[PDB]
């Protein structure tokens, strides 16, 4: 009685589940005693989910909370979701309970499911509750009866909506073209070995588990306990064997601070991927030199394109380098920099608004339709055909070959705080720095800084911190350094 | 300096051509001396006009109006454009001058272009012009200078607008899932010969020129000068080989009253497929028992998907079934029908509009947004989301099995004109009726209709003519009916 996705309809289930078919024996999963779960066994865990989850009643573009870290178990719930037309919402289970029900106020979900050992209490007799486990997916609270109006699943059906409070609606349509347009280059092969670290609410997680799960690659989640003490984040990685890592430019910060002699200890890593910020070219230029057969790819773009371009960067990074490129649009995907009038900016080294056509664009903002129509504007160089592209808030340039530099968030003497922060991190002592005129370091630095850099850039004020505080996604906490 | 499209990217160049490599020596197109033109040669001529074209300095999304029937250089050139991103704007000569110059005025295209022979006059200056033949592309006036600013094409540029002045805007991405859609459904192999009747300017054309090209079978252009008289057009089909045959409905009306005997000596035609208006089943039926090896499909949408739905029709038509089925959405197509206060009808044989979600969703209606709101609307069963589906202006109802039924236009006790032609179609001597109370009929019927017919489908008057009129098009003229 349950709609399923056809196999021939862009999908989530169909694009990570293929590798069952091809190589069904081949690692899916590496975890850690090191244990590897095969294509074929989590495929077959997500048919027992999927299968758990149809009793249930629930209509295509019905919404499933899933409070869940980066687990094979959460994985093989989202990939049931998925078969079933269920758009889920993930929730990373250190969300304030005050933030989730803010969540569940919005959107309005027919069912919440954590882990077996999960600690929600909170959620209210109008949402199902389950927990799901290698046991199986286990249902505490049914959710409340319907009848099903939807006979077949579409590529434009809702994958997932990412909650920030903001919902990014996302389709299967836009996220496996996101997928494919990054298998055709080459990033990854099936032998990888991808060590994820962002929650799951990110979707930089779902970027990592479909690009090794689309690819036939293994995934390595890196558990948040695992990840927060260096030798303990160094040694999960070697015993996992992890070929790539991927996370947000902080997840290096306490390896290169506290331990760079064991970090150049990880022989089996090819490969580095960041985005979601700039990684101050201080501490990559150290992670660079440590790992010097690891090749390091800046990712630029948005939860509402998922990506937009993936850029390896020099090798050498030249010492005189004021800001990496994030290059060129992934096949598929093309940018107009827009001036303040709305017209195309053509000349080199001149910033303007990415405006990007993308074939992975969110669908629009749940249950906002004025902020969707502000964002997802009508294509400025052709108006009248009703094409759209994402006005991204992001300002670039571009340079003499046409790629890409990332000039800050349009709303964000213009202060470049990366040139101060690159100053104060080539001072003696100092390990780290954000200015947001506040400089904040990790440990005479303002006459340092004032010897190279412009009145108008040197700090007002330079404060010691013990570390710089992460938001839940691990980019830089400004909000919370403002406070002090 | 053009751009051109890449191959990993949804576009009618690579789509329509990858017979090119498996295959280039097989025809693509048969013409009439019966000659072939293969894929190797239709991809050579396709890449002349392209290297022609992309000297003109177009933007992508820049318009061209291509005005041509059917013929292998009209595809060269739409084949063309569409690898430079230009959309193409396809007029059947036969369109007025008046009409024309309309289009031109809302479309503002950079460039006209016809075929050497074409008898077009009236193009203005600001318009480049240019003839096309196996000679090449020739540029008479070229169109004004222009900054190009669009580095890439995308799967979401625009392939074509379709005018009749309202214009309906089809992306590349939209156009590609419908033909793959259809490549599911195995309608059609390497071996057949379509023979195709619509005018270009009908996205007809279109959907018979993808379903061959892509399958790497061969395209049977039927010239309209052949297909308006019974024995010249039988023996086109028979000259030429063709093994399938499409049409709307009015294509088969002369063959029937005049030729039956002949139209029974096609015996290569293995499939008949119609599509635009109810195919009466008195004619259908006679159609039917003259080819009884030709399976006949029933095809539903609208240009603003392409289309819905491939039904084969019931072998034999039952003598007492009212109408025909158009049965199931294609795969990754899906339907709700919603009642008068947008609710769904889950009723069997109750009527509501067909609302599609559709992978082939046009754009938009060209430089009309209050138009496009108005039909490409906010998903009713899950309206916070952001998707959008069709609003089709066609009423239908399901059967026992789920399989929809037409019920016409939501905006033209109910009278079925369809029962009211099929009695008077029932009488001696009557070859065709059209109803809209008054009938019209190709040559008592008053009281034959009033013996089975209630009273309110009795028509009022029962008026005598040579022939049915036809739109361009090849649809029933229900208004040029109501002059006389
Ligand atoms: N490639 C790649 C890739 C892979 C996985 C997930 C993602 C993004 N969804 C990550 C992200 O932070 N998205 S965001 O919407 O929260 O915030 C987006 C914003 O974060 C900033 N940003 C994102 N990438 C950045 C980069 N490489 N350098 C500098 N800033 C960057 C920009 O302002 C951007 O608009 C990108
Ligand atoms: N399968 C298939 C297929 C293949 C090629 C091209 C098409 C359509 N684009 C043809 C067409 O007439 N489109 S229309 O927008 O002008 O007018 C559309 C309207 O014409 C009517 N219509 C279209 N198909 C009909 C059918 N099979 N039976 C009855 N009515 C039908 C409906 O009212 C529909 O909304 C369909």
């Amino acid at each position: 009685r349950a709609a399923r996705a056809r196999e021939s309809v862009d999908n989530l289930y169909w694009f990570m589940l293929a590798a069952a078919n091809s190589a069904p024996d081949t690692p899916a999963f590496v975890t850690r005693g090191v244990r590897t779960l095969s294509y074929r066994e989590l495929r077959t865990r997500v048919d027992d989910f999927a299968a758990a989850l149809a009793e249930l009643g629930l209509d295509v573009d019905d919404r499933v909370v899933l409070e869940a870290n980066v687990t094979p178990d959460a994985v093989a719930m989202l990939l049931a979701c998925s078969l079933l037309g269920l758009p889920f919402i993930p929730v990373s289970p250190e969300t304030p309970s005050g933030r989730l029900r803010s969540i569940l106020d919005t959107a309005e979900p027919a069912l919440f499911a954590q882990a077996e050992d999960g600690g929600r209490a909170d959620v209210p007799a109008t949402v199902g509750t389950a927990r799901f486990g290698a046991g199986g997916l286990r249902v505490e609270r049914a959710p409340r009866a319907r009848v099903r109006h939807r006979r077949e699943i579409v590529g434009t059906d809702t994958a997932y909506i990412i909650f920030t409070p903001k919902g990014v609606v996302m389709s299967h349509r836009s996220v496996v073209s996101l997928y494919r347009a990054i298998l055709e280059q080459g990033l990854i092969t099936p032998e990888d070995r991808i060590a994820t670290t962002s929650p799951l609410q990110f979707d930089f997680a779902l970027f990592d588990i479909g690009l090794a799960l689309g690819t036939g690659a293994a995934l390595v989640p890196v558990p948040r306990e695992e990840l927060n003490w260096p030798r303990r984040f160094l040694a999960f990685l070697g015993d996992t064997g992890a070929t790539q890592v991927h996370g947000v430019p902080s997840i290096w910060r306490p390896v290169l601070r506290h331990e760079p002699e064991l970090l150049a200890g990880l022989d089996r890593v090819r490969g580095i991927l960041f985005t979601g910020e700039d990684f101050p070219l201080p501490e990559l230029r150290h992670l660079q030199g440590l790992l010097p057969h690891a090749r390091i790819v800046n990712g630029y773009g948005a939860t509402e394109s998922m990506a937009c371009s993936l850029t390896e960067v020099p090798r050498p990074i030249p010492s005189d380098l004021e800001r990496l490129s994030i290059g060129f649009p992934l096949p598929g995907f093309d940018v107009s920099l827009l001036d303040e009038h709305g017209r195309p900016v053509e000349e080199i080294g001149v910033a303007g608004q990415i405006h990007l056509r993308a074939p992975s664009m969110f669908s629009g903002y749940w249950d906002d339709p004025e902020a969707t129509a502000r964002v997802l504007v009508s294509d400025p160089l052709d108006p009248r055909s009703g094409r759209t592209v994402l006005r991204s808030g992001d300002l670039a340039y571009r340079g003499e070959d046409g790629e890409l530099y990332f000039a800050g968030r349009v709303d964000a003497n213009r202060v470049e705080p990366g040139e101060v922060e690159r100053r104060l991190l080539e001072f003696p002592g100092i390990s780290a720095a954000v200015a947001l005129n506040h400089a904040f370091v990790v440990v005479k630095a303002r006459a340092f800084c004032a010897d190279t850099l412009p009145g108008y850039m040197i700090p007002a004020n330079i404060v010691a911190v013990d570390d710089i505080p992460l938001t839940v996604n691990g980019k830089v906490d400004r909000a919370d350094l403002a406070t002090r």
